């Protein structure tokens, strides 16, 4: 059983890769910090991974020698922070130290950010820590569920605004499946110091496609603004990597093997279409 | 069907009493608030009351006239501020009274009756009675997240691992409820006839227990016996330099020292609710 410490655990992402690591049969460590302590629905939530089969381990970020004795126990580290770059530093400054840990994966929300920005990255190679990155896609939840509108979390009402042409493919990736790709890849020999790209072929859409999607379940055509691409960098960081996921394509505009992409190497995660995903907010 | 509008259901107690008002059958409306737009956690839980049937309202506490237009829509308003985030719970008052629809306002006190400096404690209940608003309180039970669960130890909610704190001697009884209980009661009570213009108080009888009655039954649940700190009345008020409701109601023992009739009594006028005992609320620590 490989033994994996999820930093993070109580985030959006955080806790669904507990949840995942669990569902593996990794023997799966997660880290309690003071903070959230007194938060009754996060005390809640981690005697919910415990139930399961979980060991919380005490710690926090502020406490440097209690994220080495964290991580002094495990075989695996990985890193959800949403729900930061001095976090992630604190981490690989503690990975470095403790000297046991065979493979980290830090979260970096499916954003590449080699294409500082490359912090962490530096940081990690210069530890000559071991390591495997996630990235290539878009979570469901900030920018599938919210027809990508800026500036909300919640479904559309009767407008949208459509990024230039809306006709630039955008890769769609639910956290649920983001979980379970790093809980799969996490001991894989095959992504160990790897870069894997997610990038599911029928999540694979552009903002157009996930607009008619979401008109074809309601069944009514949305009121429709079109914004330029000067118009939208004259109205200003991620409203920048917006824009270069929206309006310059990154997230598709170089192609990937098989040997490195999520759904080609692990094909026994059914990951959710984006129609399944909206479907429960129409 | 009754209209309620819950205010703060993004909250702990709050989002319960969203679940327990759709589990009624009540119309069930919820404020949403602008501040929580960053949070996804507070996003998808208010999605989870639409697709469950509860009505969305878009207002803020800083925003007048957006809860004049919420409260304009219910008959009956319920808050609850634990885990949210007196002005808030004194600017809902100002809008109930100018709307003038609301045939009854239930604010959550957390289980504290403030009516026991006190003319700040009883802010809201002034307000209340002068702006002539009808309502109903639940009172007389500590929420067993914050009491119960960590064995009435600060700073967590969690359980000790082998050190406790014993107020005085531990003999002082306590009133302890599941949050989600209280819920049930504010939902069953909140059209409840027998219950407008009251206080009700929550005391169910198989909760009744002291501190060190507490402490046992987690000694039995572990099988181990904790290391015992006796903590007198004079160095705990020396300490202090909420620990005040602590106070009375460990060394003092505000909520066992009166009776209270059945009909005023939430498990005798609500005996459907099969309310959670101690013992079982500290198994999910074990």
């Amino acid at each position: 059983k490989t033994r994996v410490l999820v930093v993070g655990g109580t985030g959006s992402l955080g806790r669904r890769i507990v949840s995942a690591c669990l569902a593996e049969g990794h023997e799966t460590y997660v880290l309690q910090r003071p903070e959230i302590g007194v938060d009754i629905e996060k005390v809640q939530l981690l005697l919910s991974f415990k139930r399961l089969g979980a060991h919380l381990v005490e710690g926090s970020f502020s406490d440097h020698q209690s994220l080495v004795s964290a991580v002094k126990q495990v075989d695996v580290v990985v890193s959800a922070m949403s729900g930061n770059i001095p976090v992630q530093l604190k981490l690989v400054a503690a990975i470095k130290e403790a000297g046991n840990v065979k493979r980290f994966l830090p979260s970096e929300f499916g954003m590449d950010p080699s294409r500082q920005k490359m912090e962490i990255r530096n940081a990690i190679k210069a530890a000559g820590i071991s390591h495997t990155y996630l990235v290539g896609a878009c979570f469901a939840a900030y920018f599938g569920g919210n027809l990508s509108q800026m500036g909300t979390l919640f479904p559309p009402k009767n407008k949208v605004d459509i990024y230039g042409d809306g006709n630039v493919k955008v890769v769609f990736v639910d956290e649920d499946d983001m979980a379970k790709y790093t809980a799969k890849t996490l001991n894989d020999p095959r992504t160990l110091n790897k870069t894997v790209y997610v990038r599911p072929t029928d999540n694979i859409l552009t903002q157009m496609e996930l607009v008619q999607i979401w008109e074809k379940l309601t069944e009514k055509e949305l009121e429709k603004t079109y914004v330029s691409g000067n118009d939208f960098l004259a109205d200003i960081a991620g409203l920048g990597h917006f824009y270069h996921i929206y309006y310059e394509g990154c997230l598709t505009d170089h192609e990937v093997g098989d040997d490195e992409e999520a759904t080609k190497l692990y094909p026994d995660v059914k990951y959710k279409r984006m129609d399944e995903y909206l479907k429960i907010f129409v």
